[PDB]
């Protein structure tokens, strides 16, 4: 009674038929089997959903049913799978971490207060960007967008006041994320073949506990050191960051959260906003460089609003209606997560007549719906003009665009993502002219796909500022 899919082979099921870079294969197989597919990844049953109306059935109509999360083995490291807001069933401790996220830390009231903590972090990059232009060196966009992202998240969370782009604090964080991504970003057969779960054959759960213990040790030091600063100054001026808010929650003791609940929350906030922004800023700074007709419309717009100001204030978003679309088009073409984050059917539920069993990992292919010929016309072409004078937005209600998810577990970092994805892009676009470090380059590198935590270019984007 389940959705249609290819013949499950013994044991392996449909885990050899995927080929390399599965996101496209889960898309092409949908043209024969349908929007609701059934792929037997080993023992892990999985339903692929690749159409807006079906994503509406999954995330909204039956959303409270499909509101779980498939948990990976690396997530059990340091008991993260039982503390994190990302991978907990919708419950008492999760509702608190949402109402805390959306209403206090990610509402506009806190975004506008954290506006000044992040401009300094763009200036450090813009000054470093000018460093590579004088001697005429090339800038690794991924490297530059990662360190800037950590400096951006660390300022929003901790209010670190370093004077160096590659500060000592930031590079301790950079290794651990890249170490975690190198762990989760590769397949762990314990997830698909449960008899291997006790053994942990590839040693994934262990190696994750090492880096998780480090990333949580550095977060602890930033908590206990603030408590003493909170004790020394009783009328301490409210820091306009996320950590100060979190300290002000367990001192009032209104909600029902522990201390480890907050530590692991800052981890998810830190990790969740780093490698996503890092990849999803490499794309626009490639799309605009690969299609110079469109960068020209962005620059001429930016010069119309900036004036002589050389850093983009996140409050000038409404006056950049084209950069809003340029990101929107990058959301459609190259979504950061090709299959988003796995959902789980917490109850036997029927969708479109087919039965979806309990514990069915529902992957919402956002890559296909970005290149589905039935939705966007000429989908394989970059064109931010299709979003001009269009209310289609990635807020979750336009299932034609689901890069940030929708339903009950929508991305809580959306207001912080777009203010980042726009400013750190509009600061490199408005200030310099870019050209590929290698114009005689294989197009396999351009729009290349790397399956892992997020899909990114096959080769890190390396361009030069020559103005
Ligand atoms: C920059 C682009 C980003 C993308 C494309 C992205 C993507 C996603 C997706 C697809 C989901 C799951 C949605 C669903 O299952 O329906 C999610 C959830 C989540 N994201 Fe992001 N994210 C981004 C940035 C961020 C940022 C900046 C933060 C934190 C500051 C963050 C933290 C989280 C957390 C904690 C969750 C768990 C939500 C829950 O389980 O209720 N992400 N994200």
């Amino acid at each position: 009674k389940l959705p249609p899919g290819p013949f499950p082979y013994p044991i392996v099921g449909n885990m050899l038929q995927l080929g390399a870079q599965p996101h496209e294969t889960f898309a092409k197989l949908s043209k024969k089997y349908g929007p609701l597919m059934s792929v037997h990844l080993g023992s892990l049953y999985t339903v692929i959903v690749s159409s807006p109306e079906m994503a509406k059935e999954i995330m909204l109509k039956y959303g409270t049913v499909f509101s779980g999360r498939t948990v990976a083995q690396a997530v059990h490291a340091c008991d993260h799978d039982k503390i994190s807001m990302g991978f907990l069933p919708i419950g008492a401790e999760w509702r608190d971490m949402r109402k805390i996220c959306k209403e206090q830390m990610f509402s506009h009231q806190s975004m506008e207060d954290s506006q000044g903590l992040r401009k300094q972090k763009l200036q450090q990059l813009l000054d470093h960007a000018h460093r590579c232009s004088e001697q005429g060196r090339a800038i690794d966009i991924r490297e530059a967008a990662f360190i800037t992202t950590l400096n951006l998240m660390s300022a929003t969370l901790f209010s670190m006041q370093a004077t160096e782009f590659d500060s000592k604090v930031t590079m301790e964080f950079k290794e651990i994320i890249e170490g975690v991504a190198s762990i989760v970003g590769v397949p762990n057969f314990a997830d698909y073949f449960p008899i291997l779960r006790p053994f942990d054959p590839q040693g994934v759960k262990r190696r994750a506990d090492v880096y998780f213990g480090r990333l949580l040790a550095l977060i602890e030091g930033y908590l206990n050191d603030r408590i003493q600063s909170r004790k020394a100054n009783p009328d301490a001026p409210k820091k306009d960051d996320f950590l100060e808010t979190l300290v002000d929650i367990l001192n009032s003791n209104d909600n029902k959260l522990k201390t480890d609940h907050l530590l692991h929350l800052m981890l998810d906030l830190f990790v969740g906003g780093s490698e996503t922004s890092t990849t999803e800023i490499e794309w626009i700074m490639e799309e605009l460089v690969a299609h110079p007709d469109k960068m020209a419309k962005v620059k001429a717009e930016l010069k119309s609003v900036m004036g002589d100001e050389k850093v983009v204030d996140e409050s000038l978003m409404p006056r950049l209606p084209y950069l809003q679309a340029v990101v929107k088009e990058s959301m459609r073409l190259h979504p950061p997560g090709p299959l988003l984050l796995p959902r789980k059917a917490e109850s036997d539920q029927v969708v479109n007549g087919y039965l979806i069993p309990k514990g069915t990992q529902v992957l919402i292919n956002a890559w296909a719906m970005g290149r589905d010929s039935t939705i966007w016309n000429n989908p394989d072409a970059f064109q931010p003009e299709r979003f001009l004078d269009n209310k289609i937005d990635f807020k979750g209600q336009d299932y034609e665009l689901i890069p940030f998810g929708s339903g009950r577990r929508v991305c809580p970092g959306m207001p912080l993502a777009n203010r980042m994805l726009h400013t750190v892009t509009a600061t490199l676009v408005h200030n310099f002219d870019w050209k590929l470090e290698r114009p005689d380059a294989p197009l396999a590198e351009h729009q290349g796909v790397l399956f892992g935590f997020a899909v990114r270019r096959a080769v890190p984007l390396r361009i030069v500022p020559y103005k």
